[PDB]
DNA sequence: ATATATATATATATATATATATATATATATATATATATATATATATATATATATATATAT
DNA sequence: ATATATATATATATATATATATATATATATATATATATATATATATATATATATATATAT
C-alpha cells in the first residue's frame, strides 16, 4: 500500500502525542522513572503485590536521593510512593488488576528501547546465522506439498545424519569453543527471552475488541441480528483473531508437556555449563532459568 | 553486579542527554524527521549515493508543505533538502563515506522504535516456541562433550528421522495450512531481517 | 643517410582580481512543558453514642 | 418446642482529622525560530608560465 508514504507522517504526529512510551521519553524525568521502573520489575515478571512494590519503589526512592535536585522527599518516602505508582498508573505505563501492579506493553516497549541503547545484545553472529540457515531449510520443506520431494528431503537428511553418527561413534567429535559457547548462549537468550514480550498486548487487544462490541450492541438500538448470530454459536463471542487466533495455537503448544519437560531439563543443564556464568550475568541466568515456568503461570 | 541499581540512573541521565536516537525523540519535531529518513532508506539499503538521496528527499518534503504546523516553506525543495540533509549529519543521525550516506547505528535503533509501536510482528508465536526448542535441543547436544551421549542422541534422533521417512513414503503427508504458513512467514523474516542490524 | 637538438608558434594550465550567492556562527525573542504553590472540596479513616438484629440462656 | 429475657454484635449518626483530586496561576526552565554579521565557494576576465606540436637546421 504506497499511500502508506502520507498515512504514515500522519501516524507518527499522532503516536508521538499518545502512546505512553514516545510520552515517556519526551519528559525531563524519563531516566529516573525507567531506572526506577525497571530495578521494580527486574526480579520477577508474574506482577507485583501492590503493598510489596509500595515498599520496594519506597526503598528505591532512597537510594536515589542522590538525585534530590528534583527536591526527592526525605521526609516518608513511601507516601512519594503512593504519589507515584499512582502517577504512573494514570499514565497507562503501568496497570493494577486483582491487587498486582503489571507493566503494559506501552512500557515493555519504552525499557526494551533504552536497554537497547547502550550494550545491546549481539544479534549478527554465528548462531543467528546458523538458526535462519536452518529455519529457511525447514520452512521451504513444509510448503510444497509434493510427497516425492518430501521422502527425498528426508533421505538426504538422514543419509547426511548417517555421517554425523558413524564420525561420533569414532574419536572425531568436536565440541564449541569457550567463545562460541558464550555466543550460541547469548543467542538462545535473545530468543527465549522474546516470548514473552506479546502477552501484555494480546490482553490490550481483548480489552479493546470488547469495548467495541458493547459500543455496537447500544448503537443498534432496534436491531437484534448483531447479538443472536453471535449466542447462538458457542463459538468465543470475543474472539480477535488479529491476536487471539495466533496466540491460541501457541498454547497448543505449550501444552504439550512432553517437549516442556525437555525444554526445562535442557536449560538446567546448559546453564551449569563453566561458560555459562561468563555470557550472562546474574539477572539473566535467572529469567532463562525459570522461563518454563514463568510461561505457564503467565 | 549490584552497583548496578545505582550506576543505571547515572548511565540513563547520560543517555538521554547524548545519544542521538533519545535526543532525535525529545524533539518536538521527531515525527517528520523519522517519516522523511524511513522512507529515504525504505525502498533499499545499500548506502544511497548522496545526488539522489537529495532527489529522493526533495520530492519528499514536498509531499509535506501543507504541513504548516511546522512552518514548512516552498521557496525551494532542493536547497532545503541540502540544508536539512546535513543538518542531520552534523546530528549524527546519518553519516556520508564514499560519497554514499548511511544510517548510523543511533538511527537503525531509533526506527527499530517507531516503527514497532503500534503494528510489530508477533515474537509470542508457535514458531518461535518451536525454533527455542529446536535450538536448545542443539545448544545441549553441543556443549557437553561426552562421546557416549552424543551418538546416543545421534541414534535417537536418526531414529526419529527414520519414523518419519517411512510415514512419508506411505503417503501421510501434513502440511501447514495459510494459517500456520503466514505465521512462519513472518517469523523466519523476523529472524532474518535482524542480522543485518549490527 | 637517421633522427636529433633547436626555435617558432600554438594551446593549455595556472595565477590574480572582482562579483555574486550561500554557509556558519552568534545573539535575541517566542512558545512549550514542567514544577511548584494556592485554594477548594471530596473522600477516607477513626472515635463515641445510639438503635437494631442476632445469639444464647432460663422458664414455660 | 415455642415464645420470652439477657448479652453480644452489627449498623447508623455525628464529629475530627488527614490525604487525594482538581483546577488555576505563576515562575522557571528549556527548545526552537529569526535576525544579524562575517567567512567560504563559484564564476568571469586577464595575464603569465609551461607544455605540445611543427618547421628548418645539424654533424650524428
Amino acid at each position: 500500500m504506497e499511500e502508506n508514504t502520507r498515512q504514515r507522517t500522519e501516524n507518527y504526529i499522532s503516536a508521538k502525542n499518545q502512546h505512553p512510551a514516545w510520552i515517556l521519553l519526551a519528559t525531563r524525568r524519563a531516566p529516573l522513572v525507567l531506572s526506577c521502573l525497571k530495578t521494580l520489575f527486574e526480579k520477577s515478571h508474574d506482577g507485583i503485590p501492590l503493598e510489596e512494590a509500595i515498599q520496594s519503589l519506597s526503598s528505591i526512592l532512597i537510594e536515589h536521593v542522590s538525585q534530590e535536585q528534583y527536591d526527592i522527599n526525605q521526609d516518608n518516602p513511601f507516601l512519594q510512593a503512593s504519589r507515584e505508582l499512582r502517577e504512573w498508573i494514570k499514565r497507562r505505563l503501568i496497570v493494577e488488576r486483582d491487587g498486582r501492579i503489571f507493566a503494559t506493553d506501552a512500557l515493555e516497549v519504552a525499557i526494551t528501547f533504552v536497554e537497547s541503547l547502550d550494550n545491546r545484545f549481539m544479534t549478527s553472529t554465528a548462531s543467528r546465522l546458523s538458526t535462519v540457515q536452518r529455519e529457511i531449510e525447514n520452512l521451504e520443506t513444509r510448503l510444497n506439498p509434493n510427497p516425492a520431494n518430501r521422502v527425498a528431503t528426508l533421505r538426504r537428511r538422514i543419509s547426511e545424519l548417517e555421517r554425523e553418527l558413524q564420525e561420533a561413534e569414532a574419536g572425531h567429535i568436536e565440541v564449541l569453543e569457550t567463545h562460541q559457547a558464550v555466543e550460541h548462549i547469548r543467542d538462545v537468550y535473545n530468543l527465549a527471552s522474546s516470548l514473552r514480550a506479546d502477552f501484555r498486548r494480546v490482553e490490550d487487544s481483548w480489552r479493546e475488541a470488547d469495548r467495541a462490541l458493547r459500543q455496537s450492541i447500544i448503537g443498534e438500538q432496534y436491531h437484534r441480528g448483531d447479538i443472536v448470530e453471535r449466542l447462538l454459536n458457542d463459538q468465543d463471542a470475543l474472539l480477535n483473531t488479529p491476536e487471539g487466533r495466533v496466540f491460541d495455537s501457541f498454547q497448543q503448544q505449550l501444552r504439550q508437556s512432553s517437549e516442556l519437560k525437555a525444554m526445562s531439563e535442557r536449560l538446567r543443564v546448559i546453564l551449569s555449563h563453566p561458560s555459562a556464568s561468563d555470557a550472562l550475568n546474574r539477572l539473566q541466568r535467572h529469567d532463562l532459568r525459570w522461563l518454563v515456568k514463568r510461561l505457564v503461570d503467565e
